[PDB]
């Protein structure tokens, strides 16, 4: 085998803060936390105070692979800018890969060979946050439908050939209410939107992404 | 021109609850809310109580188009299952398209010609929620990197040719701490993760999506 697995269930004998690699390929992870490990998802889990707690992994654990996967379970107790993991060159400070929590619950992965300003990144999608004004749009273009939040593409379904059109002349429309469908399992029937709405707009074509962006300005 | 635009700034003369289409192509939107319109994003905005308030749009506004866009601004005051808009056949209850808010701030768009159980949908991406255990994974396969939350793909960057590899033998790794980069604008330096972590795993290849799913079980 290759790779590692930290289950963080119980310190190794002889210590209070060392946790083994269950795959038996790498050294012990070291925990710096006054909490220690506590009941969590699978047996025990690391609990970090968000102040100065972290885990040191042994050197070399990820720098010898061309392709790879890093995976773990996490319970985020504070929404904000925070490092989740960071694997970096011991010889310089501008060669690294780091997964971060973002200003809003999104996550970002960055790899760079030229410091902070050269990061190549991947960022997760936006969602609707409580009490925060956002722009939403749906576009249908042939078989492809697209969802946008603040002018960013957040989903597609390229298999949409479909209902109202034509004989849509007498179609009904609500904002914030649904009509009664054919199913009592519909959870939206009799649910009413709690919020505010503005500039409701409809177009008889599919706007492009930067067209969408411009509305979201 | 074609299409509509409801700015919801001021009731039309002679009424208390009618709002015109600024494009002058469709009838008045009708508001059912004891709140009326109030200061919002652009001038005034509709405020729905989440109990029984909604807006009726005039019949036909969207059922005569092959391709289209629906776009608006929204401020969601309660996270949960709620209809945002619904355009449906006046002759049956199983021919409609509806945009909904979901259990967690995501949004879903559905079109159907065969009732609730036949909905074809588009759903926005997951994010990390406060106090909620989630599975996260990053995979690098050739030039393509992928982010996953609970086994669902939430971002990619097909242009990743890059840093540690090789000479990665002495690379350093943290969970919950970042090293100091070359920039004082780095907001992650000196930030510490507030949360829990379990089953931290590393692989020297890129797992497939259902492989990822299986870890997220
Ligand atoms: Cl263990
Ligand atoms: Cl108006
Ligand atoms: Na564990
Ligand atoms: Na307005």
């Amino acid at each position: 085998e290759t790779g590692a697995w930290y289950m963080f269930d119980e310190a190794v004998e002889g210590s209070t803060n060392e946790f083994k690699d269950y795959k038996g390929n790498h050294g012990n992870a070291v925990l710096y936390s006054a909490n220690g490990v506590v009941p969590g998802l699978n047996g025990n889990s690391v609990s970090l105070d968000g102040v100065d707690d972290y885990v040191a992994l042994p050197d070399g654990i990820a720098g010898t692979f061309y392709n790879f996967t890093i995976a773990f379970w996490v319970r985020l107790d504070t929404i904000g800018e925070q490092p989740i993991f960071d694997f970096f060159d011991s010889g310089s400070n501008n060669k690294y890969m780091r997964l971060t929590a973002e200003s809003d619950g999104k996550i970002k992965f960055a790899m760079t060979q030229s410091g902070y300003y050269g990061e190549k990144t991947i960022t997760s999608g936006s969602a609707l946050t409580e009490g925060v004004w956002k722009h939403v749009a749906v576009t249908l273009s042939g078989d492809t439908g697209t969802l946008y939040i603040n002018g960013e593409n957040v989903g597609e379904n390229n298999t949409l050939s479909l209902p109202l059109t034509f004989l849509g002349e007498t179609s009904k429309g609500y904002i914030g209410k649904s009509h009664q469908t054919d199913s009592s399992e519909d959870p939206y029937y009799n649910s009413y939107l709690h919020g505010m709405i503005d500039d409701f707009r409809i177009f008889d074509r599919a706007l492009s992404a930067d067209e969408i962006k411009t509305l979201a300005s």
